[PDB]
C-alpha cells in the first residue's frame, strides 16, 4: 500500500459515512433505475472507487476527486431535483470537496 492509496482509503471511508443508506455503495442497475445505462455514459459509485484504489488506478488526489464528482454529477443528471437521490448527491458533493480540502 502506497501513501496515496492510504490517503484515498481514508477519504473514501469519510465520504461513505455521508451515505448511511448506501445509495452510492454499488453500481446502479437498470432494474432499480429504468434506462440508467443508456442515459449515463460513465457510471461511478463508491464500490468501484474502492476497487480502483486497491488496483492502484488513482495516481493523484485530483484523479480520485474527479471520480467522486462524476458519481455525484451522474446522480444530478439522471434524477429530478425533488428526489432523495438528487438531494443527497448535491449535499455530499459539496461536503465531500470541503472535507478533502481542509
Ligand atoms: C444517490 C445515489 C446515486 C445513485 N442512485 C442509486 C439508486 C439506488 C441504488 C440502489 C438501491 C437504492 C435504494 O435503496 N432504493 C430504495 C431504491 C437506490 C437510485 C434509485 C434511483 N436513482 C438512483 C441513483 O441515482
Amino acid at each position: 500500500s502506497t501513501p496515496i492509496q492510504q490517503l484515498l482509503e481514508h477519504f473514501l471511508r469519510q465520504l461513505q459515512r455521508k451515505d448511511p443508506h448506501g445509495f452510492f455503495a454499488f453500481p446502479v442497475t437498470d432494474a432499480i433505475a429504468p434506462g440508467y445505462s443508456m442515459i449515463i455514459k460513465h457510471p461511478m459509485d463508491f464500490g468501484t472507487m474502492k476497487d480502483k484504489i486497491v488496483a492502484n488506478e488513482y495516481k493523484s488526489v485530483t484523479e480520485f476527486k474527479a471520480d467522486f464528482k462524476l458519481m455525484c454529477d451522474n446522480a444530478m443528471t439522471y434524477n429530478r431535483p425533488d428526489t432523495v437521490y438528487y438531494k443527497l448527491a448535491k449535499k455530499i458533493l459539496h461536503a465531500g470537496f470541503k472535507m478533502m480540502s481542509k
